């Protein structure tokens, strides 16, 4: 097995250090370099588990380790009033011929070329939510952590794109490949390419395992595939 990358021991989160708590004792650690994916019925916690990653929310008990940079694409993307190419480097060294190719991943040399001043167009102009939700991605992949806490980024883009931008970033042989990357998803058919599968269940881990293993043992998974 490979070396452990976040180590999560005995710990409960909530809102606050006096609401009931919102993640009931999760005990995990995600391998270095491995595509974890987070799923669940709605309002299991997936969502919330990146947050309290992200030490976001009041750990009642427990203890959090993680290895190495983090990096976080929210599920609702927004755009600061500024040129495309300085919201993907945000601060970071501008890198022409790395941005080109993270543009390039996260499906967005098309409209870059389309806008008037490319990659110096400032928004500013109007973007779709398509469009906001890749230069979120951009930007996190530009910054060339070493975890990655994907919250459904992909889910309201169009299939191809879509496809176009979980194949070169996020899957195996991405851009992000020897990150380890958690990703939380709806969207199930890219289970069978994720190395593990969390399943959660009214913020707690209720299954673990590869796609298949979680496919063989017809239960929590399963369960939800079919719904």
């Amino acid at each position: 097995a490979g070396k452990d990358c976040i180590t999560i021991h005995s710990a409960t989160f909530a809102w606050s250090q006096e609401s009931p708590p919102c993640l009931h004792r999760i005990n995990l650690t995600v391998p270095q370099g491995c595509l974890l994916a987070v799923v669940g019925p709605v309002g299991a916690g997936k969502s919330s588990l990146l947050s309290a990653l992200l030490g976001e929310l009041s750990k009642v008990e427990g203890f959090v380790s993680i290895e190495g940079a983090v990096a976080y694409v929210p599920q609702e993307a927004w755009v600061q009033n500024t040129s495309v190419v300085e919201n993907v480097c945000f601060g970071q060294e501008l890198d022409p011929p790395w941005l080109e190719r993270v543009l390039e991943a996260c499906a967005l040399q098309p409209d870059v070329d389309s806008f008037p001043e490319g990659i110096h167009t400032s928004i500013g102009m109007n973007l779709s939510g398509g469009q906001k939700q890749r230069l979120s991605l951009a930007r996190a992949v530009y910054r060339k952590a070493a975890v990655y806490l994907l919250d459904d980024p992909l889910a309201a883009l169009d299939a191809h794109v879509g496809q176009h931008v979980f194949n070169q970033v996020i899957g195996p042989g991405g851009l992000l490949q020897g990150t380890t990357r958690i990703l939380v998803t709806a969207a199930l058919h890219i289970l069978p390419q994720a190395d593990w599968i969390i399943v959660l269940a009214n913020g707690a881990i209720a299954e673990m395992g590869s796609y298949q293993e979680l496919l063989q043992r017809k239960g929590a998974l399963v369960c939800l595939l079919d719904q």
